[PDB]
């Protein structure tokens, strides 16, 4: 597949998919790349975004739930890796469900192409 | 003008700032459109996006940090407001930072235009 | 597999991809959904993006080369399909390429799930 | 104001709004940054995305039309400006419009912070 599955030993790139809470018909999700060994973040190899995907139990399609660009990577007038802004990626989902189901996330690596992480969402 | 930035006394829709926390030379941010009084979030009506901006002080330009969708309103098969799964619209955003300087964020209500919300980071 | 690639009967949701101009590696690539069978575009029911990927022979990765938001649907303060502006599922894409390779496009319906299509681009 | 409005004389940033064909309820607009005088794209600078709105007339607000990401800006596992591949800042919007009213494209250079264009959609 376009879609790599397993991460290298030394760089980190699939999306970590946490379910920080899923009760009382509401769900929040943190997804992440290199949480515990970062990922670089330069202004010439970065994670560029995540996108988070839910496919309900019983539902014949999935939805996509949201996206997070990550779009600061150092660069400035003064010269790549000189501007002090550089963002993370993390990016937490807070949404409504009414049904466990399950959990897709991508991610893309500017140098190391498409990345996929998979996770049940057991709702209370 | 295009940016509105005072909300309506029923329905709001001016993004709100907030710094969650500034450790370790990362700062966490998050920006929610009615928090405290809900938006809507229908098939016909929701919040679609944020986008986060930080202008450190002494920088010419500003940089775009990043920008969450929010995608989810409920649309199936089986008509609008019927899948069960809503974003809610609040991201996070978790950045490194070295200064001080402005926040600014924008959203977009698919029926009620674009707004522009402002608050200040200060690193001591 | 999340990525639908077979085009049902009665509506077309699979991102097709023409290349309109290789020349020289100045590349410009049209992606669209329903071009001729349209989808339907309401509040309710709608394309909401399309991305496109490339893979120069030869490079290991694949790299996006952009991605096109369709965010107009009808919707206004007056109701559902009022507004009298709804942006059709096409794009272009125009970029540099230095070597021939395949052409991936993604695309989304807020209620039929994800799909794809697949090109080769012939410098 | 963050969004800037006048192009320097050395570089190009004001994106360009063109209405290209407006026939049978449907319009196409292009809108690019640098189509006479590229702007530069490398790993390091390079223009990330062009937004458009459509306001029409008598609309009490503004709609996306769309957004465009260019994505690619020739990083690769060799380095900076080594992949080859760099996506041109144009982009084609095509919509169903019923009325002429007020085009508005907003742009972002990864070190030069915001831009706005403006043009007039006319449909008689
Ligand atoms: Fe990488
Ligand atoms: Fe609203
Ligand atoms: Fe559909
Ligand atoms: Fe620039």
């Amino acid at each position: 597949e376009l879609f790599q599955t397993a991460d290298w030993k030394k760089e980190k790139h699939v999306p970590v998919i946490e379910v920080l809470r899923a009760e009382g018909g509401v769900v929040e999700v943190k997804v992440s790349v290199g949480k515990e060994i970062p990922h670089p973040n330069t202004t010439e190899h970065h994670i560029a975004w995540i996108e988070l995907v839910f496919q309900p139990e019983g539902s014949k399609f999935p939805y996509v739930v949201g996206r997070a660009e990550f779009a600061a990577h150092g660069a400035s007038v003064d010269g790549p890796n000189t501007s002090g802004v550089y963002t993370d990626p993390v990016a937490v989902f807070a949404f409504k469900a009414e049904k466990s189901g399950k959990l897709t996330a991508f991610s893309y690596c500017n140098i190391h192409g498409l990345w996929m992480g998979e996770a049940t969402l057991s709702l209370e």
